[PDB]
């Protein structure tokens, strides 16, 4: 049968996982490849090539959401979509979003080596970024494409990165976005534009690992947030502003990380997070005193009223340590704040029995981290593919999972496709 | 009488101000201007030329401390020397340092215009840098003409900024340096080379703010120290480690930050500051747990024995809190560790007298920053000349001193110049 046919080139997908990995910031093991820089520029060639070496109808969007597409013997119905991203935050790994872009094409080329005949078409989705290390702002391209007006308007007339670059500035510098007329509304999908949607992702966690299984059949999403916090006092020599005349902002921000860490154990529950990954100091010289501190922080919870107690705990606590501080709380930004996702219960059913055709042993689990799938879960009927990762290690050069996981996670993909092509 | 004669342009020491201002990689009315970077070498020409101006012989030493000479009517004298650097830390202002090299050539102006004839030679300093911005190394020029050995070797064979740019390679490019076969020993001064050695300031501090008063006699100078610290994690993916299996570097970090604070507070001494100006996370990113976070940590008290117990103080909580995050303290260094200086009796005399003869009202006090008179007073007989500040800011763009400030500040140490050359 077509399952028993599904051959993958596992030194082949391994070898082009390293390959993209050389496209980097950072130097080897780590990876570091930010939204519309050289590198993603890149990168985004290196999979276009791949694309239409596999025989995909290539296009682009006005952000750069990148497409490939199969055309199905009835090409007029909404497509079966598959996808993720190959952006990688600072000195990050090699596997994150890219086993779903690569793995996805790999998928492509395993269905058409077993001569499969798709009915509905089968497309290729890579993101044009989900990491927010740019711009702060999380799964850029698939938010756009599940319809945000809030972010389009926000794109073209606030959004700038850390270097004061604009949204636009920086697109444009990339090829992309070079439409005055356009509000980037273009961009929008239709609801059910797509058939449905799957994305094939390492773990991030060591589940599937330590109970010895192939497969991770998603059923949720965790729901994320994000906080922009800045603080500001009045500076000054540090040797020479004795301390009861001081409102020390760094000081500030140290209190409010250990707060945040403080109101995520308050919760009660293992599935809550949060983190401070950035802290930052102005002017951040040894003998001056910082007058502006800067923190962004990750919260998260399968649980959103539980996730959004964090949050509200979070704000109460930046008011308090600024008016004993004597600082200002000069931004409290909630960046996005968004519910959890549940892929759809007919795309798991056919998953499950992929897996099983497959001689492949599956459990169904959660995400904790977020994927352009709980966006695309906005358009169509969404799905993940887990498969293991060593220690479950991400976001860090450590990160790993073997040929034989990613081939695993490929025929799992294919076989899906497939059984959603023909449906 | 001398005294009565001096007059200052006070305008025209103002407008020299604010044109030096201008060689500033920050926007007014911030200055940033680092050793060696292209703005430095700027404002080194800007002032050489004055000196020149001034009719001053001019010189440089292997670093690019920089040396202008009035000869006296018996040259072979030990001179009267006078000075402070021009370097300032990121987004400060514009008065730190620069007073007392700006100030000190118009003193010479003052007493050129006056008919005075030098016994001794007068001679100006700039010395090449004071601040620890680019290497970490406070007062590198004067440390070094103080006869540090430990200095010269480290910085011929280990010194390097944060973009790994050798302290050689920089000097090199600013136009020092040039000798293969110098240890840097050349620069070294003999003990009693100067007879005397006076800086002008602006006082950082309020208090003849508010005292109503024109001058500070400087006593001493309290005793400064610096430390480096760094912690190590594990780091990770900020929505996926759930908190039971952190070891976040950036959370000790904000805990060692607030134990500065604590043990700098139980000295029970208003006298003892402590301040963490800067704080780093790595990789740096929202969705990244820290895995490396840094800390340099400024210490400082007028009595040597109470600072030095907050320093082993700050080592025990960074112990106490690496192993109760499970972090390892992978960095504890102290980077200097000074004793106080005292101002030279004869030298306060002489000022308090010039003060008087001038009519101005001054109190003798504690300069609580340090500065390049901290190590000349390791090879001559020191004295500070302080002025008020507005609301005694410093380091920070609010700085602020009057032309009619400045200008008795010259006033002062003119007078105070003429009296020890002609002993
Ligand atoms: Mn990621
Ligand atoms: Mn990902
Ligand atoms: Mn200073
Ligand atoms: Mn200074």
């Amino acid at each position: 049968n077509l399952a028993s046919s599904l051959s993958v080139d596992a030194p082949g997908l391994q070898n082009q996982i390293d390959e993209l990995s050389s496209f980097s910031d950072a130097p080897s093991p780590s990876v570091t490849r930010v939204l519309y820089t050289d590198k993603d520029v890149s990168a985004r060639r290196y999979v276009k090539n791949l694309m239409a070496l596999a025989g995909l109808t290539v296009r682009e969007d006005a952000v750069g959401n990148i497409f490939g597409k199969w055309d199905g013997l009835e090409p007029n119905l909404p497509a079966v979509a598959t996808g993720s991203h190959i952006d990688a935050i600072p000195y990050s790994g090699k596997y994150d979003g890219v086993v779903g872009v690569l793995g996805a094409i790999e998928a492509i080329n395993v269905l058409k080596r077993s001569g499969f005949k798709p009915k509905r078409s089968l497309e290729i989705i890579l993101f044009t970024s989900a990491e927010p290390t740019r711009f702060g702002i999380s799964c850029l391209g698939s938010r756009l494409l599940a319809g945000s007006k809030e972010l389009a308007e926000a794109l073209k007339t606030t959004v700038v990165d850390g270097q004061n670059v604009s949204f636009i500035e920086a697109a444009r510098s990339a090829g992309y976005a070079e439409d005055k007329d356009d509000d980037l509304s273009s961009v929008f999908l239709k609801k059910g534009s797509y058939f449905a949607f799957l994305e094939l992702h390492i773990e991030q966690g060591p589940i599937l690992e330590d109970e010895g299984l192939d497969i991770g059949v998603v059923t949720a999403i965790a729901a994320p947030a994000s906080l922009k916090v800045e603080f500001e006092g009045n500076g000054g020599h540090a040797g020479a502003v004795l301390m009861p005349y001081r409102n020390d902002a760094g000081l500030a921000a140290a209190e409010l990380a250990l707060a945040v860490e403080k109101h995520v154990l308050e919760s009660e529950s293992i599935d809550t997070v949060g983190t401070v990954g950035i802290l930052e100091l102005h002017p951040g010289a040894i003998n001056s005193i910082p007058s502006k501190s800067h923190l962004e922080i990750d919260t998260r919870d399968i649980d959103e009223a539980r996730r959004n107690t964090v949050i509200k705990k979070i704000q109460e606590s930046a008011n308090t340590i600024a008016k004993k501080r004597k600082v200002k709380l000069s931004e409290f930004k909630i960046v996005n704040q968004d519910p959890p996702a549940l892929s759809d219960k007919l795309v798991i059913k056919k998953m499950a029995e992929a897996a099983t055709e497959l001689n492949l042993s599956h459990k169904m689990m959660i995400s904790r981290a977020y994927h352009d799938s709980l966006f695309m879960a906005r358009i169509s009927p969404m799905g993940m593919i887990f498969i293991p990762c060593y220690k479950g290690y991400s976001h860090k050069p450590e990160e790993y999972s073997s040929p034989e996981d990613m081939a695993n996670g490929v025929k799992v993909l294919s076989l899906t496709l497939a059984k959603l092509s023909l449906d």
